[PDB]
């Protein structure tokens, strides 16, 4: 029997699914959520042994511990212990597609544990074992005797162990299979691992027990009165003395309580459920749950004899909230939600897919700190504790079934097969059975990338039957099929249609209004954050705010799925697809997060935070209008801090108490500002500061900001008259200017500033030259590879046209002696195979105060693929410790991703000017820069720049960040114009036209001086 | 408010309307033409496609392919091998749908739809032709004067502008070449505003109160320098209103031994002034030529937010077609995306917008009825590196879209002025 190769067999001897149990025997412990003596953990040191296949496991391992076995920590993924490789593959299955068959070589984990059971647990009641998650299929033995079998990697499997255990020492043996027929339904874009990766536990329940319970809360039109409806199932012996009391607690107060015997309403010709009871509790003015305000009550479910003896108690957190679609909108408590969401896999760089409380909390606090209100469980039910934390901290959760069949052809081959309905149902139904009582969960999802099959319709309807209180969503088969209450596309663009056959991705704006369509639109996945990305994010949020039925979306995704490996020296590095000898693989496509694997923020997270603000600001005169995008809470923990600065120099600051009702406005008059006589640009900056700390934030947390240009006074005053005059020298192969200790050299063969001097110290290591290329971002590369080119990708369009091997031919290099200046004039052409790609024209005018004014004018062929940049690069000799700039900052900011950035005077160590993306590329650019300081050097103008110890050549030649070695001196890329980064997706050109360098003619000017 | 004058003469707007309302849409990939019929009922049984490829105005190859497109359907026309010329310039494809037979409503050979793509472009690498002549600089107390052969340029050291030009003993200018940041207000510029009831939101009023119109150019810098084979004039001005600096023009004039005056303008615009209507220069010429011949978007009047209709090519028109007779006189006759403009002996090269006529902006803004307009001495020429949008969504509130406002803060352009 090969149950792992049979989709008609997804379990044996497995107990029904149900919400979380603890079997409290004290009701007060149930109320407070204190640990239960009846809930034991079996986590800890276990014995493990790896085999190539289940045929290779010896018969003796059932009765006796294997001598070769090692002691390992459980929960764990055996790949993280290095028993075999983890495989990163996206769409293409890690195994041959041949359902229901798996390879004969099927890596096999043999876990075992010897553990102690107290005698009392066997004298009465039932003792079950709980495996919160085993990947992907297992058989269980206890004391040599076979217990059962189980599949579904991401939901718990429980087994009654009563008849198997003896008082004292018992032995579990778990044979875990890496591949099974269940694998075909677990094809998510992530690392492919295996083991007992979630918690293991023992649970004692009495013979007479609570077997299930459902909490539903329905409301009146204005939410002044609620009814909590608790439905309770029992197992065991039914007698007339049996009662159930459900009581509802606001902290330490009991607001309501109901008591009833068993025997529900009549439901058909045959009677009622003798073993069931429903209790209704009236709750006047109930405190409402939301992400803004996670008000929670406690429901204690007491099974007892009518004369007072408690049999057991179960409990849950209850959040009074109503989810409904009405008139095309998703409403929470009668108000239109705006989903500031993200997709979060369960990933840890060290522990693999094992989740722990600390990680979970770090994540939640980070999400809330960055203006997220919602999370999608991509693409499986999570560790049960995740839902508890979301209930309490306040996040909207999309709970998603563990079904992804992306690798099939066509994508719905299994989901449209009635032979896979049994398998798929288990995965939907057991999720809902487990999680339906969590207030945080607001939407059910049928799975991920599995086409649209009839099994999706059947299962869609099943949920709507069992739980009318949540909407159902599912993206497969075009985002708007009959198996979804929500239009939930992935990577639909804001304005640009993408008219694929069968499954188009319409512009989200356009999607809402298609004939006969009325559903709300919330993107299940958008703004793919792979490497240097999130360009065009403000575009989305402009739309979300403008269109009522565009109700936001979930960013893809939260945390890079990178793993730590060690080298010869034993030093850690970040690893991705292929780095474990795993092949075939999909390389760095496993790292698409707003944060690194160690939860260090990418720069992109700040653009998310800014656009997802709950406060909007308008300015008119010296009057600021603040609008609250909150639906429920007043801005109680909010004050506004405003400052005025002239080119970085502050001139007036101050704070005003914010008292803005939800969806209301407040007007704030500025004090008459002192207008400066000094020349430059006035800038207003406001910040919302939270003075009080919270569960999720520290004191003085900044939640929102915004900038305006105020009055601008232009510099009329001419530069002071320098009495000196630069001396020009003309040799055959050099133009040499001289003033004081300052000295410039121009090479007559190449046409570039070849060297510079202050004193007799060199300033340059490579000459100052033009640059029209960048180290390709993940967005520029897409799905293109050395062996399988994608000619569409930005990197490949560049390569082919010859941008990277453009050879600079000289057309002119002359010198001229002005009244009080020396004027070098240069012109270049960059060509590839007869075709002139670009043309550069430059004047360098060095005056009497040592200042050199570079004027650049580039022509770009209209038929050449647009350039990544138009600017100048050189290798500075100076290795300074600090970078000081008047510009947009403080963090890396780009043309299509700079809304969060603020204009001011910025100062940072040189290491902060480099963003350590695991796959090296162009990074660290600052835009909107009027002035740049680095040691002796200063550049003025209006430019974009990046300053690092890594050349664009190295960053383009290096696969991993840890393989980057610092070069001599400091590479400097000053750009007059830079292309967008994009990232609507990362498999097709995503940079929007207005951020492309398509003007054909470009002009910028720098002044290089010494201070 | 019409697309035609009361006599049924088309306004320039009617061509933009015609072009956008076309019943055929086109896509180009490689050298295939994808034709999509937006008809719902008829086939294209009275339709033909004329295609032609031009290098900066010179036709290289033309051809006409028959159209058989069903309603809502597509046709794929594979073009023949187009000739890639060595010559430097911009290749353009132009396609036209032509109705070969007369209908109850149209003449035979009626044009129903058109579209242009840039094809290949070859950038000029080869050097300018050799010049051994060298312009001679004269420096008087209050004039900079350049001289080459019979050509004489005169820069006023007091005002800062090119004050006069001579070809032989002939005056070329009737006013000095100055900067212009204003335009004669259009109807979309005035809105509901009146001199008796001011609407402060209207563009014209924003410009007025900011002093855009009465701005005095106060010179900051006017130096001159001699190079190996050129004279470099370098100027800098600031248009101020009541202590407030609104614009700053910084120019460089480079006359060389071939006869051509290269102009480089860099303008700063204050962020807290209303965005300027234009950024270019104006002069009253002396010559009155008969024909305007330009390489750029044409032939009819076109603006940055109204120019899909216009095609790039070589257009030659009588001077009077370069003026649009709106009953209420305003800024008009502009042609966008120009690389060359020819007027009498003059020629301007580069990349700009232009309008040319006998009517000063000052007169057009002071004249309420087109019949009251008197033709002035010489020819007023407006050359803008940049011109604001014209709007139209409505005419009682500002309707110029963000992308067609001149908000950038810093603008640059370059112009070659020669004789032929
Ligand atoms: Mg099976
Ligand atoms: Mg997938
Ligand atoms: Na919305
Ligand atoms: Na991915
Ligand atoms: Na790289
Ligand atoms: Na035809």
């Amino acid at each position: 029997r090969r149950d792992w190769e049979n989709p008609g067999v997804t379990q044996l001897n497995r107990l029904a699914a149900h919400p979380p149990f603890a079997s409290w025997r004290n009701s007060e412990e149930a109320r407070t959520d204190r640990p239960s003596q009846q809930l034991r953990s079996l986590n800890g040191e276990w014995r493990f042994a790896w085999f190539p296949a289940p045929e290779a496991v010896p018969e003796s391992w059932l009765e006796c511990d294997l001598p070769e076995a090692d002691t390992v920590v459980v929960p764990s993924n055996w790949q993280m212990h290095g028993y075999d490789a983890p495989i990163y593959t996206n769409v293409t299955y890690p195994i041959t597609v041949n359902p229901p068959f798996v390879p004969t070589e099927n890596p096999t984990g043999c876990y075992s544990l010897t553990f102690n059971v107290d005698e009392s647990w066997l004298q009465e009641g039932q003792t079950r074992i709980i495996f919160d998650g085993v990947n992907s299929a297992f058989h269980l033995w206890c004391n040599g005797r076979w217990v059962g079998y189980g599949q579904d990697s991401r939901l718990p499997s429980e087994f009654d162990l009563s008849a198997f255990l003896r008082a004292g020492e018992n032995r579990l043996a778990v044979m875990v299979l890496r591949w099974s027929d269940g694998s075909y339904l677990e094809d998510q874009d992530m690392w492919r691992m295996s083991g007992i990766f979630r918690d293991v536990s023992l649970l004692h329940k009495p013979t007479t027990q609570i077997s299930d319970f459902h909490v539903a809360t329905r409301f009146n039109d204005d939410f002044s009165r609620a009814v909590l409806e608790a439905e309770v199932q029992m197992c065991g012996e039914l007698r007339d003395y049996l009662r159930v009391t459900v009581s509802l607690w606001q902290g330490e107060t009991q607001v309501a309580s109901g008591t009833a015997p068993f025997g529900g309403e009549i439901i058909d010709e045959r009677g009622g459920y003798a073993d069931r009871v429903t209790l209704r509790l009236n709750v006047e003015n109930p405190k409402l749950w939301s992400a803004e305000i996670p008000n929670l009550y406690r429901a204690v479910v007491e099974l007892h004899t009518a004369d007072g003896t408690l049999i057991e108690a179960e409990a849950c957190d209850v959040g009074f909230r109503e989810v409904r679609i009405e008139n095309g909108l998703l409403l929470l408590n009668g108000k239109p939600l705006l989903i500031r969401g993200v997709n979060r896999h369960e990933h840890h760089p060290l522990h693999g897919q094992v989740m722990d409380e600390q990680t979970m909390v770090q994540d939640i606090l980070l999400m809330k700190q960055n203006n997220f209100n919602a999370v999608r469980c991509s693409h499986y039910p999570n560790h049960p504790l995740w839902y508890t934390l979301c209930d309490r901290y306040g996040l909207y959760v999309v709970d998603e079934a563990n079904i992804e069949t992306h690798g099939m052809v066509p994508m719905n081959r299994l989901t449209d097969d009635p032979r896979w309905l049994p398998a798929m149902s288990e995965r939907v139904t057991r999720m809902v059975q487990r999680d339906r009582n969590h207030p945080s969960v607001i939407i059910w999802s049928l799975g991920s990338e599995s086409g649209h099959g009839a099994n999706h319709d059947a299962l869609y309807r099943w949920i709507k039957s069992v739980d009318p209180s949540r909407p159902v969503q599912y993206e497969g088969g075009g985002a708007d099929t009959t198996a979804t209450d929500i239009i939930c596309p992935m990577y639909a663009r804001v304005d640009e249609d993408q008219p694929f056959p069968a499954v188009p991705k319409w512009s989200i704006k356009k999607w809402l209004s298609l004939p006969g369509e009325t559903r709300p639109l919330i993107l299940c996945e958008y703004a793919h954050a792979m490497g240097n990305s999130l360009g065009g994010f403000a575009k989305y949020w402009q739309a979300f705010r403008q269109y009522p039925r565009l109700q936001g979306g979930f960013v893809w995704d939260w945390v890079d799925q990178s793993l730590i490996k060690y080298d010869e020296n034993g030093n850690p590095w970040s690893a991705y697809g292929g780095d474990f000898g795993d092949t075939p693989n999909d390389r760095q496509f496993c790292m698409n997060g707003l944060v690194f694997a160690d939860r260090t923020p990418h720069p992109a997270l700040t653009e998310a935070k800014h656009q997802q603000q709950f406060f909007q600001f308008r300015l008119s005169g010296q009057t600021i209008e603040v609008t609250s995008e909150y639906l429920f809470r007043h801005s109680d923990n909010e004050l506004l801090h405003w400052m005025v600065a002239l080119d970085g120099k502050p001139l007036a600051s101050g704070e005003v108490p914010l008292d803005v009702a939800p969806q209301g406005k407040q007007l704030i008059e500025l004090p008459e500002l002192p207008q400066p006589e000094s020349a430059g640009q006035l800038w207003l900056t406001v910040r919302v500061v939270q003075p009080n700390a919270t569960a999720w934030s520290e004191a003085g947390h900044i939640s929102a900001w915004q900038q305006w240009r105020l009055a601008e006074n232009l510099s009329v005053t001419l530069p002071a008259a320098s009495h000196a005059i630069p001396h020009l020298t003309t040799s055959e192969m050099d133009f040499c200017i001289e003033l004081g200790n300052k000295r410039w050299q121009f090479n007559r063969q190449s046409g570039f500033l070849s060297q510079m001097w202050i004193g007799d110290k060199k300033q340059l290591l490579t000459p100052l030259r033009d640059q029209f290329t960048r180290a390709p971002l993940d967005n520029d590369i897409g799905v293109s590879e050395a062996t399988r080119i994608d000619p569409n990708a930005w990197v490949e369009r560049w390569k082919a046209a010859g941008h990277y091997q453009a050879e600079a031919a000289l057309l002119q290099c002359t010198a001229d002696t002005l009244a009080d200046a020396v004027l070098i004039t240069t012109a270049h052409a960059w060509q590839h195979q007869g075709k002139t790609l670009f043309i550069s024209r430059k004047t360098y005018r060095i005056d009497g105060s040592g200042q050199m004014a570079i004027t650049v004018d580039v022509e770009v062929a209209s038929d050449t693929p647009h350039p990544a940049r138009i600017g100048l690069n050189c290798q500075l000799a100076q290795v300074a410790e600090r970078v000081n700039w008047l510009g947009l900052g403080p963090q890396e900011n780009y043309p299509d991703r700079l809304t969060a950035a603020c204009f001011d005077r910025w100062d940072l160590p040189l290491s902060d000017m480099y963003t350590p993306y695991v796959f090296p590329s162009e990074n660290g650019l600052r835009c909107g820069t009027r002035e740049l300081n680095y040691g002796p050097h200063q550049w003025r103008g209006d430019f974009q720049f990046n300053i690092s110890r890594y050349s664009q050549q190295q960053l383009m030649e290096t696969s991993h960040r840890h393989l980057l070695h610092a070069e001599e001196g400091t590479w400097l890329n000053i750009d007059g114009f830079h292309m967008g980064i994009g990232g609507d997706d990362s498999w097709s050109p995503s940079v929007s036209a207005e951020f492309q360098l398509s003007a054909g003619r470009y002009h910028y000017q720098l002044v290089w001086c010494q201070k």
